[PDB]
């Protein structure tokens, strides 16, 4: 098949016309920490966790033992693939097993207002055959057209393995992809477009190969 996609690789989101601000509380919790130099703190039932936001600098109870810093301190799984995904170009696997919930990458690219994503759409997207928009916030989306990291070609399935989770990491909303259930070596991440992703209002046809699948990608 086709080479895959050029992108300008990012380590952070890139602010082009709007900021994501979340106005989140400084974070407080009630979390103690472990009297076990090697425990995790901050687990389930942390009331940061429990708003989706995570533990601040400095602040956390539970200090450099709390587990609930995953975004800010870029905790990507490191067994990441980039593979040809039969019928769908170019997909993301992973090399080893996950568990249900885990923290697996963050999507990152160019947050825009969704005036200035139509307006790409229009003037440099018109002729694209593949499309690399992620929804975040009232008015905002995460535009990977151009830049962006390999959560870009994650695709699609309306019987997903992960999904995006939006958090509030010092002030601001990040997106992140978790696992929803236990994946074996190998697995391609998928996720649904539906729910997570803007529409772009161009008609697929979706491969995802489920017994219920919607026949077009959002559909
Ligand atoms: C975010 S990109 C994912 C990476 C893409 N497959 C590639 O090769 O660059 C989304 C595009 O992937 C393709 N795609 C994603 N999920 C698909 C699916 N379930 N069935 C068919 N095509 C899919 C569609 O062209 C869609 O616009
Ligand atoms: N129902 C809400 C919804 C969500 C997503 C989509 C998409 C879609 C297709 C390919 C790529 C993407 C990306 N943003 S990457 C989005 C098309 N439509 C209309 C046709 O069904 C959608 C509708
Ligand atoms: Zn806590
Ligand atoms: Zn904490
Ligand atoms: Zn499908």
């Amino acid at each position: 098949g086709a080479m895959a996609g050029s992108y300008k690789k990012i380590r952070s989101n890139v602010y082009v016309d709007v900021k994501p601000l979340s106005g989140y509380e400084a974070t407080t919790c009630n979390c103690k920490k472990p009297d076990d130099d090697t425990r995790k703190g901050c687990v389930d039932d942390c009331l940061n966790r429990m708003i989706f936001a995570e533990c601040s600098p400095n602040t956390c109870p539970c200090g450099e033992q709390c587990c609930n810093q995953r975004i800010q301190r870029h905790e990507w799984v490191q067994c990441l693939e980039r593979f040809r995904a039969e019928e769908k170009g170019w997909g993301i696997r992973t090399k080893e097993p996950l568990k249900a919930g885990q923290f697996i990458i963050e999507y990152l690219g160019e947050v825009v207002s969704e005036q200035e994503f139509r307006n790409r759409m229009i003037e440099q997207y018109h002729n694209h055959s593949d499309h690399y928009c992620l929804n975040l916030d009232s008015g905002m989306v995460i535009d990977s057209y151009r830049m962006g990291n390999e959560a870009r070609f994650i695709n699609h399935s309306c019987d997903p393995n992960c999904e995006m989770q939006k958090w509030s990491v010092n002030g601001v909303y990040r997106i992140g992809l978790y696992a929803l259930k236990d994946m074996p070596a190998g697995t391609e991440l998928t996720y649904d477009y539906n729910f997570h992703s803007f529409n772009v209002e161009k008609a697929q046809l979706c491969k995802c190969g489920f017994e219920k699948c919607r026949g077009i990608i959002g559909g």
